């Protein structure tokens, strides 16, 4: 049990929101639904270029209870202390005159997407409390998690008609509009897609998607939160720079580019873009490549490719941060470890890791020792997708 | 007009209601399992070859409680089933091992029961529920296994893999039902996901979601309403299967090719030479209706599932007339891409794939054209089994 090591319980999340809820509400809460987040096994940084990825769902997740209101007001709390102040926030539902603005507190900029968005109709009005286990801006998407734990519980408010992917769309707009976060769609996705002791290879060029096992007993998934978060104003610079390089190599994405060719364009595309997209290349391949190695049990031929991706990211891509190439050597140096890189975003956040589980613990302190930060632990298993709890 | 499927909350009160009534109290516990459509690959799970499926709407609700009393208690609903609808019976034990008896439909939770992987086990009240025809083709035997299943885990939660669980499911079937079957049911029970049909090699078990989302799409499943169950023809063919596999000094008919297959012609039967000609067949159908559909195209999707059906009428013989000729009438109307038998055979359903537009009037066609009453199912991808909070 390490010190550092946390073990959110869901049952015990319902009980909070229940809590809170009645007690900021004083009364019980009607609706009960929950998004889980996701951490990324590899494939960084494709998802907006159409590339492949292969996260997988936590037991890491957002609660949301409430109650419909007669009143035609939403009003909401958020018992995340990551947050941003204030807490709590009220505001009149939009009308066919009057649109949902992002503003502040920007956390409600999710929700106001969400609801701004949300497809079906008539929408109530609503008592909302919002529980969570996914540490903000830890590189676990509390983003998604939230927006379709949002969307979901609207579901129970409004019911909708449309397709899985839908859902994952609208979200996606929500924080690209609201947010101000041109994000790729893995995150909703995995959300909304998971599944228990399975990993997801999603094709986001095709939305196709396949499901990889993660049920080994002797296998394990080690999540390092570095605590730190820096270079947001860095992310869509990226995704420009790529779809720039994209665009002088007359292709529709970096998905039609080939390492190979790439070359091609050296004196067609400037340096930085020719690192980034280079990244984005192996990276989606790499992709392929561990679902391969996972799927065959080759931990690792896995563990390898991990750390070939957090490199790229580093040096090519430029989206680590010394507290994660810091925390992954650290990991490398445990014997047990297939490999660890960073997940999600970058810039800070956290690290993810494929070891025996036997030297787990071992990993955790190692870590602990020589991670010149806080370092918190989650010791992660493939988990299901977004879904409803009947109180 | 089709058959309009109880959403799981008729289905879930319906339950409440028999279990309150038949027991005096307010059930503790409830799950559902879904009933099953495959889109091809038939017959071939049990030859590790690939199937088709997509769990459906229609599923099989459970609702229980647990017995400090120490013992096993319970009724169905359905009438298509085994006289009597009531059964107890005593925990198995290290001396006690369940016997499979009578009824027969008791055979198949007895056991789920006998093989649940943890302890300990206490006792139930359980009302079972169902939208699921019993020998429909739909799985009526997966979806009930798998709720049985789900409902223990509620009973003594389990730590093992999905794919742990349908093998218990398959070993109650396989022990205690007397039908040798292959994975697919009981997968597709468990790994169904809103929206999607499912490709799963029952080689490697290794499975892929494959997106049906498109509102011009329809998917009609047509009953029959007849049963021949002349299941005694099913462990049969299991044999051919397997035996021609031994001819060809093949672990399963998935080592084997259309093309190869020339070469046992001398090796095998003349009879088993069709069978093993419509495995190898199907499961590279399979494979490219999998493309098809991918790739959206519903046209050849469809031209594969007819050539599923003649095989399936021809080299393995498991359709009926009644089947033959709802296939038939199907073809018939423009707008269907393809419709063919499903489930094991001799009976049960045909699934037909078209366009929304065109299922009226199929529906009516159908029906004319048909010597026999046909039910219909405007069939929606549906999800695995659930727990369901009262
Ligand atoms: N439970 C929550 N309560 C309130 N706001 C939240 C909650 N979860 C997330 N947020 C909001 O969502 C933001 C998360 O932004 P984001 O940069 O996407 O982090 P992340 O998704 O957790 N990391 P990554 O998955 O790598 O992108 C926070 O800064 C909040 O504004
Ligand atoms: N809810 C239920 N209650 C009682 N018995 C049931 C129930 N569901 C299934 N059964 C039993 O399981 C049998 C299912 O018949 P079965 O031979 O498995 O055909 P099927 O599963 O409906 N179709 P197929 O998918 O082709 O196997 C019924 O005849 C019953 O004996
Ligand atoms: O892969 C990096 C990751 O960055 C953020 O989490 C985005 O929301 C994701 O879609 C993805 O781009
Ligand atoms: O595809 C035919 C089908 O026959 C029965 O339904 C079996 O339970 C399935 O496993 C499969 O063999
Ligand atoms: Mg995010
Ligand atoms: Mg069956």
């Amino acid at each position: 049990h390490h010190a550092a090591l946390r073990q959110p319980q869901v049952a015990e999340l319902l009980a909070e929101a229940r809590r809170a809820f009645r007690e900021e509400f004083g009364a019980e809460p009607e609706l009960a639904v929950s998004a889980p987040g996701r951490v990324n096994l590899i494939g960084e940084h494709t998802d907006y270029n159409q590339g492949l990825v292969l996260p997988m769902a936590l037991e890491l997740m957002t609660v949301l209870v409430g109650s419909p209101r007669k009143d035609g007001l939403v009003s909401l709390l958020t018992t995340s202390e990551g947050a941003d102040e204030p807490q709590r926030l009220q505001f009149p539902l939009p009308t066919a005159q009057r649109s949902l603005e992002p503003g502040t507190p920007r956390w409600a900029n999710y929700v106001k997407g969400v609801i701004q968005y949300y497809p079906a109709a008539p929408l109530p009005g609503f008592s909302a409390v919002v529980v969570s286990s996914v540490p903000l801006g830890g590189g676990l998407s509390s983003s998604a998690s939230l927006e379709v734990a949002t969307y979901t519980f609207l579901q129970q408010l409004c019911p909708d008609s449309g397709t899985i992917a839908a859902r994952a769309q609208v979200c996606q707009q929500a924080e690209h509009s609201f947010a101000g976060m041109p994000c790729g769609i893995m995150d909703q996705f995995i959300s909304l897609m998971g599944q228990k002791g399975h990993a997801l290879l999603i094709d986001c060029r095709s939305l196709e998607t396949s499901l990889v096992p993660l049920s080994d007993p002797k296998l394990a998934v080690l999540i390092t939160n570095s605590n730190v978060r820096h270079a947001s104003s860095e992310y869509p610079v990226r995704r420009r720079q790529c779809e720039e390089v994209a665009r002088a190599l007359g292709k529709e994405s970096l998905r039609e580019v080939q390492l190979e060719e790439l070359e091609a364009a050296r004196d067609l595309v400037s340096k930085e873009g020719f690192r980034r997209a280079r990244h984005v290349v192996g990276e989606i391949r790499r992709t392929a490549q561990a679902a391969a190695a996972l799927r065959r049990g080759d931990y690792r031929a896995f563990g390898r490719l991990m750390v070939e991706s957090h490199r790229s990211l580093r040096d090519d891509y430029e989206v680590s941060c010394p507290e994660l190439d810091q925390l992954v050597e650290a990991a490398l140096a445990v014997p047990g470890v297939y490999g660890s890189r960073m997940t999600g975003g970058g810039f800070g956040g956290c690290t993810v890791t494929l070891l025996e589980a036997s030297a787990a613990p071992h990993a955790m302190r190692h870590i602990q020792e020589h991670y010149g930060g806080t370092a918190t632990f989650y010791l992660s298993q493939a988990a299901d997708g977004a879904k409803v709890l009947c109180l």
